[PDB]
């Protein structure tokens, strides 16, 4: 293993992301313009980790351990080692709201480690390493690649064998935007997959196959089809049971023609459009205690090298 | 939840520990005179965690997340809340070498949390909390109570929720010392070798020897040798840990009560007189870092700023 020098420092800016996008359960992801910023500096000894981003008076954020584990895993894959690390995080991605906070933290750490080692790893390797941690693969890929992505896993059966995680970028039309409606409750709990059935009808499976295909063309060239492409029968009807309020916001929005869907497993409802959502709709959400984020589709994780080369 | 004051600071000193002690697998534990120091201070905002203690040029140490996890769980149990934490660790307990570094970090965090919240927790609660992170109350209880301890990881209450962890102090003879032989290995998943079943006769053996061991620790150090014999984990770990198993055997073949500390790779010897240099230096040649330890007292918490 090559030893990296004291003073080497990078600054990683990683976007959050939204998964599923309606019918694209465990496969589609969309990077969003809300960011965690992770500075990593090689120091002579010790591990120093700082995490900031919570409101005044509130309890400290999560993910510091996740960023560290990801940095370690990246350094290993880069065949590099360090005598010491200082890690400083400014996290703006809302956590446990279905906006890809954990996945982004893993991506930041792998990408930081890669930058520190002068970038020996490929994008494909970064997607592999970051996806293996806590956050889902469709989120991690979005945070790495930017834009909209298709992701998939090959469960290697010879034998253990960690799964392959792969992803490819979609083209997104430049005028598509994303508006998040983020409720307060840290719920949903991990009982949103205990609600997913073991069996579905062939007809419903068929339905999702065609609507995910429609969603992909909607994203790339037909934003008038976003409403059709965000229909789902594989996960949202079941999760609606657990998130009755989020479901009412999605239904209300969809009934008015908005391409609304459940962000990941919730409770955030996301709306994709080419025009801004009307003020009255957004202020109604805000008065109800729902945070409104008027976001852009984000580009890829960015790694800036702070320490000059000589 | 009650909000604790900004500027309150505690300093926790925690001992490492040795588990099993031969036959007392997942039960016996002994606190040892090598320490971690954890300072925790409530600050206005954010989380700041620092861990130091590795040698010059070495990769940084583990356990910073464990200490934080433990502090959180201790704050929850104390029904306390904080706006921010500064956590600084100086660790001397060698990690992944059977000397209870992980468990001590958990103990440090819960104890720091307890002290920050003005000590509303009982000793028994602190054992429960800190043992939960490891599933190894023998190490955890040792670091909390000090001395030697008997712990029962069982009461897996009940089907299914959080198992209860408890322990009680043994009184150790004052002239009993511990000499650790640390290979300067430790590849994990070490229950490869732990079988699903074992013969009633081998089970018979350990039950009698852990009992001999308790008496040996309390009043008869001449029985340490007999008390440290095992047939429930050490012959199986001997497969994955040779050199360790050979240092154990050639020490037991002389006048010495040697056992596998935790799961290894450290070999530990309990005795009442110092081990001869004419054997220690023979170990230091073969890559072994020799550590002469005493039995430690309980985790200590200083409130350095009210
Ligand atoms: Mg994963």
């Amino acid at each position: 293993a090559i030893e990296l020098n004291v003073g080497r420092k990078v600054t990683v800016t990683v976007p959050g992301s939204s998964a599923n996008l309606g019918p694209g359960f465990d496969t589609l992801g969309l990077a969003l313009s809300v960011y965690d910023t992770v500075e990593v500096e090689i120091i002579p000894s010790g591990l120093e980790v700082e995490v900031f981003g919570e409101g005044q008076g509130e309890v400290p954020l999560d993910g510091s351990h996740l960023v560290v584990k990801a940095i370690r895993a990246g350094l290993k894959a880069a065949d590099a080692e360090v005598p010491g690390l200082r890690v400083v995080c400014h996290n703006n991605i809302p956590q446990s709201r279905g906006l890809g906070s954990s996945a982004a933290a893993a991506v930041a750490g792998v990408a930081a480690a890669n930058g520190l080692a002068d970038f020996p790893l490929t994008q494909e390797q970064i997607v592999q390493l970051s996806s293996a941690f806590e956050g889902h693969p469709d989120n991690a890929a979005a945070s790495v690649l930017g834009g909209a992505v298709v992701s998939w896993t090959n469960l290697s059966i010879d034998g253990k064998s960690q799964p392959q995680y792969a992803a490819v970028p979609l083209e997104v039309q430049d005028n598509i935007r994303a508006t998040a409606l983020v409720p307060n409750f840290h719920a949903s709990t991990e009982a949103v997959r205990r609600v997913l059935p073991t069996e579905v009808t062939h007809i419903d499976a068929r339905f999702n196959v065609s609507r995910v295909a429609v969603m992909i063309v909607a994203l790339q060239q037909r934003p008038d089809l976003l409403w059709e492409g965000t229909r789902d029968r594989l996960h949202q009807p079941y999760r609606a049971e657990v998130l009755p309020i989020t479901s009412e916001w999605v239904n209300r929005l969809r009934n008015r023609g908005y391409a609304a869907y459940l962000s990941g497993a919730g409770p955030t409802a996301m709306v994709l459009s080419t025009e801004p959502i009307p003020d009255k709709v957004l202020e109604d959400a805000r008065e109800s205690g729902i945070k409104v984020l008027e976001l852009e589709v984000a580009g890829p994780v960015k790694v800036e090298v702070n320490q000059p080369h000589h």
